[PDB]
Parts: structure tokens; sequence; C-alpha cells
């Protein structure tokens, strides 16, 4: 009973498709800052919070769904959606609000603190508090600059140490305090560019699926990751003008050593690539998933790879994550990127335990 | 009952935003085709098919929702998904279509004669079809060329008289002989143009809201149509090429009669806009948006206008239409673009009507 012993936390992260609830125990430091911090329970349920019909009958069921089964009920709750719900009209989140704030009006023990849609900039700060206190690179301040990615369904963020630069918005830096050292963080999302929304662009492109693969318009797949690469930068680059924004701040603010979370682990585990110690390269990424992907064809694939969810999408994929990293974000090829091994799980869950606690009794800084 | 005096049909068309049943009775001339096409029962629901939970209690209901309540049940029924299901992976596609077909094998009267996702292109076929058959403008060799756009939440289709090509994708070219004429069409569809897959791209550009909205991002709206209208260009060529496309096609084969069907009519019946006769031209569309909506307060938009749905999103669709039509289409700011009025609810639906009859008794044309 780790909740008798420790002080505990829920953090649901409300994603685009699928909520994970987490449990965390943890104490805390001399400034009441939590450390030891340990996951006691997982929850994930389908499909995104945004996707379910926003009516009493159905979220009142995907809330039971998600917590009722819970060890423990009576504890401080933050339910944080992220871009699935920044898609939404306004009058279709206070729906899906309103629900919800009345089904925890009916629960005697969860506690709820927040329950909203946070912006992709809270998001980033989350994603790197997390990933730095998983490496514990955040107790003492460090040799090297880690830079954090996160490839989401609907959004991606990357986030890096910056100092405050007063010619860049207020809403893309985040100075604080952990730990008794001063950080300064560069944060951004890009909503549209998650792997969800993004793929919704380029389905009927041949080069960016595997050949014969039925495309909907009913032509077929020829593909070429270099190619597919091509158009998928043009979204990047002559859309959200992700190079424009990104490489001249990195360029000023070198990363020593790249994280990612999200959908890159779930793609560089495929047996069609190989990787080793749960690192990839942009290089090695595209050239392997131009040979052995796209350039395939299309039903020897499906049948060679049964487990491979989305297995239509890593040739799209592949050229994806290289268009957003390098031509978006200007990062070497060569470089090392970090991957949390699938198995983990790694959210920004992490960053809400800690983040709540910086301010203390300060209540609107 | 009509039925019981003329042949009938049923059509559904599944869209991306919800599925609206038509229930048609008709006479044929003496080549068996229809002729006198009557709608005699029409329901839509929502949300879209492919955003339901794939599972038998949810597409039973769904389907039971939509159908158990028509006038007449003992007829053949066509049940077409467009651009919303197109977006889905194929395991999922058949899954719903699996429970649907097993659905319809526990009804005894419904003739369930195709259930399935319909290319862009077949669907392209269909829009024009439907107008041109209630614009009375295919019994006799025209004159003049009629054009179609309809515009959708996850696709677009435009379609126009070309005669045949060789040099062109033959999925693109379209022969068919009708009430005794021989008509040639160019057909296209663009997945991922539609206006809500489009919008998930630009939710945080404040050129394309109106002042003070608040964007995802937490940054304001701070609308210019012209402005918003470049950054969606940029989506139509620099990514989907719609005019390297079409654009040389046009100038080959000019239309002189333009009609759409789809949201255009949602957005100009908002009084907003001053439009007469139920047409439009971009340049007025483009400076009304500009002026009315983008360049306005949000907060006094939004209680002035309590009606108009997706009034938050009138800055970004005055300046998407324009975007999609002259940057990418090619046509002329000053051209009318006459939309079928909203009443009407017309969609392609007409065009499987006419189309089913056409190879009379050859199975495989
Ligand atoms: O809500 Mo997301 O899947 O992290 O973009
Ligand atoms: O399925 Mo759509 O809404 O006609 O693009
Ligand atoms: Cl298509
Ligand atoms: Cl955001
Ligand atoms: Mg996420
Ligand atoms: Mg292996
Ligand atoms: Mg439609
Ligand atoms: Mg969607
Ligand atoms: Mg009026
Ligand atoms: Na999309």
């Amino acid at each position: 009973n780790p909740c008798e012993k420790h002080s505990c936390i829920a953090v649901i992260d409300a994603g685009s498709t699928g909520s994970r609830l987490h449990i965390y125990s943890y104490d805390t430091d001399d400034t009441n800052t939590p450390i030891h911090i340990e996951e006691i329970w997982n929850k994930k349920i389908k499909p995104g919070f945004a996707s379910i019909q926003p009516n009493s009958v159905t979220i009142d069921a995907y809330l039971t769904m998600l917590l009722a089964d819970a060890p423990i009920h009576n504890i401080p709750v933050y339910f944080y959606a992220t871009a699935g719900m920044r898609l939404l009209p306004q009058s279709q989140q206070k729906k899906y609000y309103d629900e919800l704030d009345y089904w925890f009006r009916q629960q005697s023990q969860w506690q709820l603190v927040e329950a909203k849609t946070i912006t992709g900039n809270d998001e980033a700060l989350f994603d790197w508090l997390a990933v730095n206190y998983k490496l514990d690179t955040l107790k003492s301040v460090q040799n090297k600059s880690v830079g954090v990615m996160d490839m989401g369904g609907a959004s991606v963020q990357i986030v890096f140490p910056m100092p405050k630069n007063a010619e860049i918005s207020k809403h893309n830096q985040v100075e604080l305090n952990i730990y008794g050292q001063n950080i300064n963080l560069y944060v951004h999302s890009f909503l549209g560019l998650g792997q969800t929304e993004m793929s919704h662009q380029f389905l009927n492109s041949p080069s960016c699926f595997a050949n014969d693969y039925p495309l909907p318009d009913g032509e077929s797949g020829q593909g070429n990751a270099p190619s597919c690469k091509e158009e998928v930068t043009s979204l990047m680059n002559s859309v959200h003008k992700v190079n424009q924004q990104i490489q001249p701040l990195l360029a000023l603010n070198p990363v020593n050593e790249w994280y990612s979370i999200g959908g890159i682990s779930n793609l560089a585990s495929s047996q069609l690539f190989h990787f080793e110690n749960s690192e990839l390269t942009n290089q090695s990424l595209l050239q392997q998933g131009d040979n052995q992907i796209c350039h395939q064809q299309w039903d020897i694939l499906n049948g060679q790879y049964p487990d491979d969810e989305y297995l239509y999408q890593y040739c799209l994929l592949s050229s994806y994550y290289y268009a957003l990293m390098v031509d978006g974000y200007g990062i070497n090829p060569n470089q090392t990127i970090h991957y949390i091994p699938p198995e983990q799980n790694l959210d920004w869950t992490i960053g809400v335990v800690l983040h709540r606690a910086l301010e203390h009794h300060h209540h609107h800084h």
C-alpha cells in the first residue's frame, strides 16, 4: 500500500489516440519538490477522449473504464488533454469538460484538481521535465544540452535549453527553478504535424507507400522515401515554417543529446529496421525505410510483418520523421536520436508531478 | 406510397461529418434510364460513420437510427462512404463493413447492393451527374461547359468536361453515354483538402482568426484574409500541386458556369456576407471575410451571430475557399460561382441513381 507511506497523485495524459492514467507515489526534498517518483498504476484506454461522443452516457462509461478499478482513489487528479482536444471547436471542448466535471462531482474520493486542454507549449515543458527526470539530469547543472522531441498523433513538440531571449515570444520560453538550479527552455509545439494529421495530406502520394499498396484513389503505391520526404518537407517548411522558426535557434543553442518520446519508438522497433541501444540516426532511418519498406511489394510486407501496427504507413513515417527532424529542425542526418524503449510507454506526465510543486504557496505566478 | 407507383432506391452518402439517407422514386425512359427522379425521404445522422467505434453494438445502433423509420424498406440500398472512411487503415474499414454487412444480413427487406468506400474520382463523377441532373443539362448536348466543385470535410472534388486525352491518367477521366449523348469528364479529388482536415494545419495561425480569438497555443487571433489565404495556398500548391495539376487543363477546357455543393453554401449563408442569387465571386468572398470577420473582434462576432455554426472559422474558410479556387484551380477572382441554396442539402447521391443504369445487363464494363 504505497500511498500509506508516500504522497500520491494521478495524472491522465488525454492524447489524440487514447487516455493513459498514471498513479505515482513520491517523497519530497527540503523544498517540497518531488523525488523518488515511482509509477504504482498505469491504465490506458482507447480511443482518444476527443473522439468519443460528448454525451453523459458515453463520457461516463469512458471515465469509469479509465478510473474505477484504480487501486487508490482518494488522491489529486489532473486530467490534461493534448492536441486531439485542441483540434475541436471551443463549444465541443466545453461539452466534454462539463460532462467530465459532472462525473467527478459524483465521485466522493477522487480529488479533481484540473481538467482542461493544455497548450502545446505546456506539453513541451512537461515532455522535457519528464525525460530529464528519468535521465537523472535535473538534480545538477549540466555539462551538456539535452533536447527533447515528442512525436504525437496530432502535434509534435520540441524543447531545449536556451537563455532568455526577449526577441522571441514569451509563450515559447520557460524559466524555472528546480532542485536549486535555474533552467531556461525554448518550447514549441506544431499542431497538425503529428503523425495522424500529417498523414491525411499524403494518402494518395504513391512515393509514400510500398509498391502496389492500394491508395484511396485507386492508384498503386510506388514507394521512394527520398521523394516522399520532399513532399512532407513542403508541409514542414512551406506551410508551417518549421525551419525558419527552429533552425536559427538550434544554430545558436546547440543540443548535445537528443531524446524522443511518442511514435518514433513504435516505428523504430519494427524488425524492418536495424538499430541498437534504442537509438537511430535520421540517415539510417530514411535509407532502411527506403530499401526495406518503400521499395518492397505491399502484399509481401503485409504478410511478412503481421504484428506491425500501421505497417502500411512505415514508408511514409520513415520519410516524415526525417523531413521533420532534418529538413525542419535542421538536425544532422548522422546525429544520434535516442528513443525511449517502447515498453516504457514514457510520456510527459511526470512533468506535472514536478511542475505543480515549483511555486509553493504562490497561486498566480 | 410513391414506391407502389414508381421504381425506388435508397442511396446513403456516408461522409466525413454524418450520413444522409435518401430514398428516390423515379420512372425510366426508353433505355431504362431514370427520369422524373424525386426525393421521397431524407434523413441525416451524426457523426460520420468513420467516427463511431467499429463494434456491433455502436454500428447496429447507428444503422438502426439511420434506417429503421424510413417509410419504405424493400428496395435496393447503396451505402457509399467518402473521404472520412478513406482516411482510415484498411483493417479498420474492413471492421466497419464486416459489421455493416452482418447488420444488413439480419434485415429482411433492405436489399444491400454495395457498401464500400468509393474513390474521390467516383464521388466527383456522381457530383457532376447529380448537379447537371438538377440543372436539367443532361438530356441534350450543351453549348456551355458546366463545372462542379464539391467542398467536403475531408476531400474536395472538381469535375468538368474534357475530351479524352491519352496523356492524362485513365483514373481522372470518365466517358459516359446518357440520354443519347456522349460525355467526357475530367475528375479529381484532393484528399486532405476538405475543410476539416485543411483547418488542422492552420489553427495556430493568427492571420486566420478574428481579432482576439484564443488560439490553442495561447496566442490571439489577428485576422487578415489575404495573409491567411497565402498560408493556405502553400498547402494547395507547394504540398498538393493543385495548380500544376488543374490549371493547365482548365486553360485548354474552359468552364462557362461553375456550381458548387458542400460547405460553400453554409459559409456564404451567414449574414456577415452580402451575396445575391445564391452566387458569389472569390474576390467578394475574400474581401467580405477580411473586413467583416478577420478584422473584427471575436467576442463581438460570437455574440452578434449566435446561430452561425463554426463562426470562429469563417475568416479561415473565406481565405481557404479563395486559396483553393483562385490560387489552386486558377479560377478568375471575378468569375461567378453558383452555390446550391443550403436548404436543399444537395449532394452527389442522384449521380448513383443514374450511373447504375448506364451499362444495362453488362456486369463488368
Ligand atoms: O494528443 Mo497527441 O497524440 O500527443 O498529438
Ligand atoms: O466525406 Mo467528405 O465530408 O464529402 O470530404
Ligand atoms: Cl481518393
Ligand atoms: Cl498548441
Ligand atoms: Mg502525447
Ligand atoms: Mg530484432
Ligand atoms: Mg460529401
Ligand atoms: Mg480526424
Ligand atoms: Mg440576409
Ligand atoms: Na487532418
